[PDB]
């Protein structure tokens, strides 16, 4: 079965600039690339290799699980330009001028305003509302996993064929299942059961909002990965950033409610954030 044949890129249509690495996932590196379009235009692109996973079964399972991203289409969701065969399964993605969202806001030479940062979080909410509408659970939402292109458009990434660990520091590897667990972004019920829902995506989105308002500060810097579960069980949460408006912090606190049902939907989040985005800050 090859439904991937509808997104296959011919080898003579893609040049991978192996001398230019723009990312390092556990499954392989990310390279600068040049893609020849349908209509004969040369576009800058990013090529993600999956050569680090070496098994025909584990290759094919990753492809059919991630090929669904070809059917997704939303301005705040990273798209799939195609895959190449040869060199081991290359995944061709659009190039994002400003890289991942967390690295952009952490760079001092950049001057994002408070309104810029709220707009970034609104864009993530819109992309997640689309994914939740398609009944797709992200399970690894974080600032490091969203991209920022030339037009200041945020793309929810790190899913489907783009799923990987690009920052090993924040992940724990469960020693029975293969699960890679981003401890300090996970909902409390996810730390307890290792199950993920759209409601646990809402929790992680709250942490991402907190990341934006601090311009990339690491969450819970004084709470080790063991004490985090009791810390959350005591009702303690991430504190309000100095330059986070009060209504935005209340949105964050709603995302971290102990009852997964009680948390707002992503559609409710888009409404509350865009309302905050359009008013005086
Ligand atoms: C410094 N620069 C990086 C890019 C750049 C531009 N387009 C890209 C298109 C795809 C990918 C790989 C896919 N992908 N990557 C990351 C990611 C996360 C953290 C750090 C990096 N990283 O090391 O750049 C990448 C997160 C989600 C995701 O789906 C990386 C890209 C990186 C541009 N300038």
């Amino acid at each position: 079965v090859q439904a991937v044949q509808h997104v296959v890129i011919g080898p003579s249509s893609l040049i991978v600039h192996f001398n230019e690495v723009i990312g390092r996932g556990h499954f392989g590196c990310v390279y600068h690339g040049t893609l020849l379009d349908n209509d004969g235009k040369k576009i800058h692109c990013a090529v993600k290799s999956l050569n680090r996973i070496t098994d025909i079964g584990e290759v094919s399972q990753f492809l059919t699980e991630g090929i669904i991203m070809k059917d997704f289409s939303h301005p705040n969701v990273l798209s799939l330009l195609g895959i190449c065969l040869r060199g081991s399964p290359l995944v061709v993605l659009p190039y994002m001028k400003h890289g991942d969202l967390r690295n952009f806001i952490r760079n001092e030479t950049h001057n994002p305003t408070v309104k810029d940062l709220i707009g970034f979080g609104l864009q993530v909410a819109k992309g997640m509302k689309y994914l939740a509408s398609k009944k797709f659970v992200h399970r690894d939402l974080a600032a490091r996993n969203c991209m920022l292109d030339e037009k200041f458009t945020v793309k929810v990434a790190d899913f489907g064929l783009a799923r990987d660990m690009y920052d090993k520091e924040y992940y724990s590897v469960h020693n029975k299942t293969g699960a890679k667990l981003p401890v300090k972004w996970m909902a409390l019920e996810s730390l307890q059961t290792q199950k993920f829902t759209t409601k646990s995506d809402v929790w992680s989105f709250g942490v991402l909002l907190w990341e934006l308002m601090t311009r990339g500060a690491p969450p819970y810097p004084d709470v080790n990965t063991f004490d985090i579960t009791v810390y959350l069980l005591q009702g303690r949460r991430l504190l309000q950033p100095e330059y986070c408006p009060d209504p935005l912090y209340e949105v964050m606190l709603k995302c971290w409610h102990p009852k997964a049902e009680m948390r707002p939907s992503f559609s409710e989040l888009v409404s509350r954030i865009s309302a905050i985005f359009s008013t005086f800050i």
